[PDB]
């Protein structure tokens, strides 16, 4: 499933997505914009064999068990299948568990290289917020 922007920032802030440590709703749907451009049923694939699932494209090494990833743990305790469902429970629950690993949000290559001391806010731009 494809979210238009407003109704994912809208699914998000449901889903407690803003200011959470910090972060403000801009900063989770420019992660997704950049991740997966908003689709739920994105996945890539890396050299080391892992896999990025989902919105937010979680990885198969620590996060989701996809079976198929040698030296991986599954900290969220959910099948990798469960981050490409159209409800966004699942990732946001998980995301919630990589946001406070030490690192913020610069866990996501994109929201980093593309979302990290920009203006965010017009990521919630026109938005029934």
């Amino acid at each position: 499933k494809v979210f238009g922007r407003c109704e994912l920032a809208a699914a998000m802030k449901r889903h407690g997505l803003d200011n959470y440590r910090g972060y403000s709703l801009g900063n989770w749907v420019c992660a997704a914009k950049f991740e997966s451009n908003f689709n739920t049923q994105a996945t890539n694939r890396n050299t080391d064999g892992s896999t990025d699932y989902g919105i937010l494209q979680i990885n198969s090494r620590w996060w989701c068990n996809d079976g198929r990833t040698p030296g991986s743990r599954n900290l969220c305790n959910i099948p990798c299948s469960a981050l490409l469902s159209s409800d966004i429970t699942a990732s946001v629950n998980c995301a919630k568990k990589i946001v406070s690993d030490g690192n913020g949000m610069n866990a996501w290559v994109a929201w980093r290289n593309r979302c990290k001391g920009t203006d965010v806010q017009a990521w919630i731009r026109g938005c029934r917020l």
